[PDB]
């Protein structure tokens, strides 16, 4: 059954709760973003109302084949009414179309559900600043002080300079970027822009990108692999074997690969700066690991919550074991004692 952390009190709403069949009482199912864990269970066979951003609606329509009658897209930053209740969707700074949802309950309680998010100080000057939030449903993916990472802009700058150097040294080098869902598009779009190239990719991936309301998209991406010097492949192919195999397929148009694996955190965040990063190399193939995160670091999450000063926190990630919940509660109490709420 649907856990209490996916239910919004004193409404019949749920959030990211599609894997439990019919939820008893639920009149509206909200979807924060188009990542498989959150949408798990949605298909062309679903027959209840789904509320979401315009981008998430495009993806539901085109990728999952959910029938149009059940998709209720809402604009961002706009007060809307859903089944008698005031809501606002806000940019989550996660992947394309990802939202936080603000729910203004009839009794006067205000609830923020973050979805998946990367907390940022620009969120301190949104509609959130206008009133007290009593309850926060929080993306606790990286809720532990070991999780640090550079800014997105630091990582992109590094990727750009690296790629530009490599292809100026060898104009027959190919650049490959690994990918598995939506998100982290800036990695490949920024590398292509410095090289004066479009991004080549499979038909299914191109179809996905064509849903995302990216300006001038047709000038940036193609299904003609031949004509482009940045290619997208599945993350699983980003290794020496998969990459040599791909190089054989391109028909001697390239003689070297430089590949990037955008990852979350891995243990080498605890010593290395982005400027110290060096690739793994075998022959004419080099693979760079780059920690491009679309989740809050510990410090970013701590700052947002200490600013917001919620009266109660409901974790939505790592809630499956008592040890994780206990550990998280410890950090929430520390933050509250430091900040005086
Ligand atoms: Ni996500």
């Amino acid at each position: 059954t649907c856990p209490f952390y996916k239910k919004i009190p004193g409404t019949g709403f749920t959030v990211d709760a599609f894997q439990y069949g019919v939820v008893e009482g639920c009149t509206a199912y909200f979807l924060t973003h188009f990542h498989s864990d959150h949408y798990a269970g949605l298909s062309k066979h679903f027959t209840f109302p789904v509320y979401c951003s315009e981008i998430t609606g495009n993806l539901l329509k085109n990728k999952l084949h959910v029938q149009e009658q059940y998709i209720h897209p809402l604009p961002l930053d706009t007060e809307c009414i859903v089944n008698g209740v005031k809501v606002v969707l806000l940019d989550a700074n996660h992947c394309p179309g990802a939202v936080m949802i603000l729910f203004y309950l009839p009794n006067g309680t205000v609830i923020l559900h973050t979805g998946d998010f990367r907390a940022d100080p620009s969120m301190e000057r949104s509609l959130l600043a206008d009133q007290k939030v009593h309850m926060l449903y929080l993306d606790t993916t990286y809720c532990s002080p070991e999780y640090t990472f550079p800014s997105q802009q630091e990582v992109i700058r590094f990727a750009i300079n690296t790629a530009f150097e490599a292809v100026t040294l060898n104009p027959h080098a190919l650049v490959v970027c690994g990918t598995y869902s939506i998100g982290k598009e800036k990695v490949f779009l920024a590398i292509a822009d410095v090289l004066g190239s479009k991004v080549g990719m499979s038909q299914e991936k191109y179809k996905t990108l064509q849903c995302l309301n990216i300006p001038e998209i047709n000038s940036l991406i193609t299904t003609d692999m031949c004509s482009s010097l940045v290619h997208l492949l599945p993350m699983m192919q980003i290794n020496f074997k998969g990459l040599q195999s791909h190089l054989k397929k391109c028909g001697g148009k390239y003689n070297q690969i430089l590949a990037f694996r955008p990852t979350g955190w891995t243990h080498s965040n605890k010593f290395t700066r982005i400027a110290d990063v060096i690739p793994q190399t075998k022959g004419n193939i080099s693979i760079y690991g780059i920690p491009y995160s679309e989740h809050s670091s510990y410090l970013e999450m701590k700052r947002f919550v200490q600013w917001l000063k919620p009266q109660k926190i409901i974790p939505t990630v790592n809630v499956g074991t008592w040890k994780s919940r206990s550990t998280m509660e410890k950090y929430f109490r520390e933050w509250k004692l430091e900040a005086g709420y």
